[PDB]
This record gives structure tokens, sequence and C-alpha cells, in this order.
């Protein structure tokens, strides 16, 4: 069957001042061509806990199979507290698999100019989660877009449009074997 793939996220997954259409998830939808379906439930600015706050309506509506989590990088970009990424994290993989789906958590990082203890700990939190729960820690694709001006909005914060697509393509091989498609 066609199995659906969520993706709960901000704007790294949303794409920021742009189309839907144009993000990488609706691009990795098109590109995976009904083999698995996409649904791009990202929201620029969302806190981990917004998310959370968004998904049991979407695993009512979209029961995916899978959900790829990518977020908390705005916590971190705020400053909030390690542990209570920790926790809304820990929350939306308790709610995933209770909704019989498999959450696949993205590892998000601040920049290197972020203050470091602070960055650590808060890096930490996505392998220390990922081995609580068992569940496949995906790459950061972050920092080396941020290395391609051309793949960059003019804020240097935001990846452009043209990014969309060498995401999409990166995705599409991190997430093969999860899909396991023919
Ligand atoms: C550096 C951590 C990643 C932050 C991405 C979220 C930006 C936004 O959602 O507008």
């Amino acid at each position: 069957g066609m199995d659906t793939l969520l993706i709960l996220g901000d704007s790294l997954s949303a794409g920021y001042r742009m189309s839907a259409s144009a993000a990488w998830p609706a691009l990795l939808n098109d590109k995976w061509q009904s083999k698995t379906s996409v649904v791009n439930a990202s929201i620029s600015g969302d806190t981990s806990q917004q998310g959370l706050a968004r998904l049991p309506a979407l695993l009512k509506q979209h029961q995916p199979r899978w959900v790829l989590v990518e977020l908390g990088g705005n916590d971190g970009l705020r400053g909030f507290q390690p542990q209570q990424t920790e926790q809304t994290l820990r929350q939306i993989l308790q709610d995933v698999k209770a909704a019989n789906a498999e959450p696949l958590l993205m590892q998000i990082r601040l920049p290197a100019n972020y203050g470091r203890r602070y960055n650590e700990a808060f890096s930490a939190i996505y392998p220390k989660l990922a081995k609580e729960f068992d569940v496949p820690l995906l790459p950061f694709f972050l920092e080396e877009v941020k290395k391609k001006p051309q793949w960059m909005q003019d804020d240097g914060i935001h990846p452009n449009r043209d990014a969309q697509p060498f995401i999409a393509d990166w995705m599409a091989k991190q997430l093969q074997p999860l899909v396991n498609h023919d």
C-alpha cells in the first residue's frame, strides 16, 4: 500500500516564505509518486510545544505510518531550557507511538556561534530521545545548506527555494531504508 509520512516540523520543513509546493516535503512527495504520500504539517516559527499541540488532530486525520519530527530549533533559538524541549519531544514521541505510527526524530543543532554549553545540551536531547524510544535519528541538513549562499534567503537564516530540491533529494536518500520502495 501507499503509506503516509507525516512531517511535523517548523520552517525548515514548511519552507520559509514560500509556497507549500516549493518546500522539500512536497518535492519529496512528487519524487515518490504515490509510492508513499508525504503530508507536510509544518509551520514556520513553531516551538516543539506548538507542534505537539497540532499533533493529535494530525494523527487522527492522516493516520500516518511514520511521523518525522523536526522540532525544537525554535525553542533553542529562544534559549528555553533544554529539559523542556526534551520533555515536549518525549511526549510527541509517545503520542506518535500510541497512534500506531513510527516516529523518526531529526537531530537539531544550533549554529557554531551559539553559546556552546547550551548548544551542546540542546543537541544532546536528540540522540538521547532516539535511544530512549529506539527510533531512527535522522541527520540535520541546515549547516550544510548554509554553506551555499545560493541556497539561502537574504537573511542568511532560512534556506531558499533553490535549496529545496537538494534537500528533498538528500532526504529521500535518508528515508530510503524506512519506506522500502520497489
Ligand atoms: C538552528 C535551529 C533550526 C531552526 C528552524 C526554525 C525556523 C523557523 O521555524 O522559522
